């Protein structure tokens, strides 16, 4: 049995094509999605929910973004832009970044690709949990726009995991698969993916023909993403407390961490209702915080980043050379293209035209990767 895992920047995604259709694993706490994270305490290494649980009380050792370091040098320009947002220390093996860390009472260092081993050895063990059989044969995704070093590190981090890589596949590609656009009775399809994740904001357009995915421009914005939106709802809620209270909860790691995870819930909540509950108890000093927020007010606070998500896909048809008029499909991948704002957004740009969304936006590369892998084993 061969799987297609999703390694994306801060949650994993693990699927399996049989008996004609795929199905996306649950994790043992019933999740079909993964942090990207791995935490290291003075006993144990964890992994996923578990390490991204825990992070307030050991923010050090708890590893995440291991995919905007792998397959580069220290010295890269990106590299020494993102370590100002990262609490654990990224350090220099002989032009080679490591994210140092305490482990067990001993300092230790680690390359990129052996933190994203550790999270595929996780989405490994997932798969094999589910299935009850031995998981070797994968397809993993990455952005179109990862170089040969970016996909060798990536693969590399699934050979640590004792996994066999058939293909390092675009998570663009995988998209399209998942949609079946390369098997549509025609001749070439333009294609724009619109990928909003929790991280970064991916804007691909590929044309498809005679099974050759053509990536024609890319576009958006690696640090826009679903937790910016998590973070303006923080901000809300830091100044609402500080009205009530008189108090400001920002140097509390816990209860900002708390709050972060409430207002993370609620968002997701407001894309099926337009009202959503926080509930916090002793969120500080023994204070409960329990409040709402209307779809609206998540809205008004996002407003600016929710259509400035439209100037890169513009970027992306100019770059390309098609008019809106000229795109045959539309994909919404990633878990924040599941916001009805984005999708209306999106689909007033395009004058009306239909989005393909109807397959879980947070799970359609995995769905795609999935597909691959059972081609390529011969299971399909
Ligand atoms: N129903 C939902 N509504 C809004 N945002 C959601 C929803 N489900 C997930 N998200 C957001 O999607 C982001 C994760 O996207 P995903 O593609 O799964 O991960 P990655 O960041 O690794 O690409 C997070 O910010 C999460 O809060
Ligand atoms: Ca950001
Ligand atoms: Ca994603």
């Amino acid at each position: 049995p061969a799987v297609g895992i999703d390694l994306g920047t801060t949650y994993s995604c693990v699927g399996v094509f049989q008996h004609g259709k795929v199905e996306i694993i649950a994790n043992d706490q019933g999740n079909r999605t993964t942090p990207s994270y791995v935490a290291f305490t003075d006993t144990e290494r964890l992994i996923g929910d578990a390490a991204k649980n825990q992070v307030a009380m050991n923010p050090t050792n708890t590893v995440f973004d291991a995919k905007r370091l792998i397959g580069r040098r220290f010295d890269d320009a990106v590299v020494q832009s993102d370590m100002k947002h990262w609490p654990f220390m990224v350090v220099n093996d002989a032009g080679r970044p490591k994210v140092q860390v305490e482990y067990k009472g001993e300092t230790k260092s680690f390359y990129p690709e052996e933190v994203s081993s550790m999270v595929l050895t996780k989405m490994k063990e997932i798969a094999e949990a589910y299935l009850g059989k031995t998981v070797t044969n994968a397809v993993v995704t990455v952005p179109a726009y990862f170089n040969d070093s970016q996909r060798q590190a990536t693969k590399d981090a699934g050979t640590i995991a004792g996994l066999n890589v058939l293909r390092i596949i675009n998570e663009p590609t995988a998209a399209a698969i998942a949609y079946g656009l390369d098997k549509k009775v025609g001749a070439e399809r333009n294609v724009l993916i619109f990928d909003l994740g929790g991280g970064t904001f991916d804007v691909s357009i590929l044309t498809i023909e005679d099974g050759i995915f053509e990536v024609k421009s890319t576009a958006g914005d690696t640090h826009l993403g679903g937790e910016d939106f998590d973070n303006r709802m923080v901000n809300h809620f830091i100044a609402e407390f500080k009205r009530k209270h008189k108090k400001d909860i920002s140097e509390n790691k816990r209860a900002v961490r708390r709050l972060r995870t409430a207002c993370e819930r609620a968002k997701r909540t407001l894309s099926s209702s337009t009202q959503a509950s926080i509930e916090i108890d002793s969120l500080y000093e023994g204070i409960d915080f329990y409040t709402s927020i209307t779809r609206a007010r998540f809205e008004e606070l996002n407003a600016d980043l929710f259509r400035g998500t439209l100037d890169p896909v513009e970027k992306a048809l100019r770059d390309a050379k098609l008019d809106k008029s000229q795109i045959h499909d539309i994909v919404l991948v990633g878990g924040s293209t599941r916001i009805p704002k984005i999708q209306k957004l999106l689909q007033d740009f395009f004058n009306g035209k239909e989005l393909n969304k109807s397959i879980n936006p947070d799970e359609a590369v995995a769905y795609g990767a999935a597909v691959q892998a059972a081609i390529l084993s011969g299971d399909k």
